[PDB]
């Protein structure tokens, strides 16, 4: 297996995170039986590493799940560390990693032995080694449930100094969350188009992949818009880069 | 009593938080029993409200001690959540709650039955209710620990919109830090003095009570500085007002 083996202490941080994050619900949706929903999402460590389909994360979705702030979803590409800081733990947006169900698997990596019923902490397949990874379904089936609960203006936070391009037409964003966004149900996809401070422009809006993208967005029917920068994000970034010029204050 | 009752699944919460936080440790130190730690403070939770010490904490802290690097210490009044993002997990620096028994109890609160043996979820004493209580007496061993093994540079946030004045003559960094700091290891004390975008200049360096931090670091023989407004901060406090003119780019 060529991808990182299962994280320690993996029960601990899952129910950690899980019990914190209750308290960032409304009291309405506030009743989540963390034990319960962990049960559920184990299911996966019980299976082959090669032989997890995402739908055997559906309980885990049906005993996780509740909504999601309507103009607040955020999805990305190759923007991780930034997405999650910008986010600030739902304040400012929600990103999967700030709901729920996404929230007690980020970072983590997780998979039984091939020919044991331990998990295995050495390594864990990709997609490489085999397609129903336990992770990869896991975040197909919680990106398909994120984007459907989805609502009102789209955010997407793409890396323009990203080598292959900022958008790639191949992945969790191009196959299983634009599919999935219910176009009734949503007012616009706002685009913002992130660059490295000083770091290069390998693409801006309009550029390369991001035409591709424009284009499928509105071949969709989506009301679409794409910024370079977003300054509320670019003003993140120059916390690391106070001196530079491209960060100087007027 | 006048303080918010003990958190909902305090050990859940306490135990994913000690888990996460080992990766964060040099594989020299990683070596931490996040289970005996938990039990450590419990010593001091088993006991009445009323009666808890700083001392009761010695085993939680000998548990779960750990270096903290030269220069990235971060001292602070007001300014919790600026604090906290700021240090970035720490990334930029670490302030008490990305050390290991500060990050345990970042946001909690704490105690047992005044009469029965289990714990409080209604209420917890304040220093108004009584002056040991498990929550205070806690900040109190955990912020002499965190200064007696800081060293370098000291950095202090102070929030200049602060009503009262930016340096409380009353507070856990007047009474409990300061008087721990160790000369001998720290090369000089600098001052952030924030205030809120367009807020209010309450005091800024030189000025009210700042004028008796300078004099009695100053007395103790200690190389200080003050600066308004720290630029990197500045940049963080502009991620939400990016449109007002003290955060306008050049
Ligand atoms: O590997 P990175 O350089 O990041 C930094 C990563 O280096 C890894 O060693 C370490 O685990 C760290 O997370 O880039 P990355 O984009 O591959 O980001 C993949 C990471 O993002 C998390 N994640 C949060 N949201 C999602 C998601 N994963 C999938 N989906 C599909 C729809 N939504 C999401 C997921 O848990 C995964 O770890
Ligand atoms: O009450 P707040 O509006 O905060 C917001 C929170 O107050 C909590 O009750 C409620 O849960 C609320 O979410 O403002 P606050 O400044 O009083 O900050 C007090 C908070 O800072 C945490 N903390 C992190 N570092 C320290 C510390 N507490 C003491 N010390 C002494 C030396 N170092 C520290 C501590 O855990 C406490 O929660
Ligand atoms: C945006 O993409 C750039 C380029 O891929 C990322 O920067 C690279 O990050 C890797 C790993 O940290 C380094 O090894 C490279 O040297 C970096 N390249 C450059 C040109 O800086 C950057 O981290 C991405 N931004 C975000 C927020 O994820
Ligand atoms: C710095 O101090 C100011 C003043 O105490 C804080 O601002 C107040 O915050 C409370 C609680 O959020 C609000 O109800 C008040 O309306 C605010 N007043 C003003 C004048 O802003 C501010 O939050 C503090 N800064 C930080 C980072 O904690
Ligand atoms: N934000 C995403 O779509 C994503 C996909 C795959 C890995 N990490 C993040
Ligand atoms: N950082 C601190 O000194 C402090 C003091 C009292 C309450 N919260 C934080």
């Amino acid at each position: 297996w060529r991808a990182e083996g299962t994280s320690a202490h993996l029960r601990d941080i899952f129910l950690g995170r899980c019990a914190e994050y209750r308290a960032l619900l409304s009291p309405e949706q506030r009743n989540k039986d963390c034990t319960a929903i962990w049960e559920a999402f184990k299911v996966a460590l019980d299976k082959d590493p090669c032989s997890v389909l995402p739908s055997d994360y559906d309980l885990f979705i049906t005993l996780s799940r509740h909504s999601i702030p309507r103009d607040k979803s955020l999805f990305w590409e190759n923007s991780h560390l930034l997405v999650n800081s910008f986010a600030d733990n739902t304040r400012r947006f929600m990103p999967l990693s700030d709901v729920l169900y996404g929230r007690v698997a980020d970072f983590l990596s997780w998979c039984r032995q091939k020919a044991d019923s331990g998990l295995d902490y050495q390594s864990c397949p990709t997609s490489e080694d085999c397609e129903n990874n336990p992770v990869d379904s896991f975040w197909k089936r919680a990106s398909i449930q994120y984007s459907k609960d989805s609502s009102g203006v789209i955010h997407v936070m793409l890396n323009g100094s990203e080598p292959t391009g900022a958008y790639p037409i191949k992945g969790f964003f191009a196959d299983y969350e634009i599919p999935n966004l219910q176009k009734e149900k949503i007012t616009r996809i706002e685009i913002w188009v992130m660059h490295e401070i000083g770091g290069p422009n390998v693409e801006s809006c309009g550029e390369g992949s991001m035409k591709v993208l424009e284009k499928r967005l509105k071949d969709m029917g989506f009301q679409y818009s794409c910024i370079n920068d977003y300054r509320p994000v670019k003003l993140l970034q120059c916390v690391d880069h106070s001196t530079h010029p491209d960060c100087a204050l007027k």
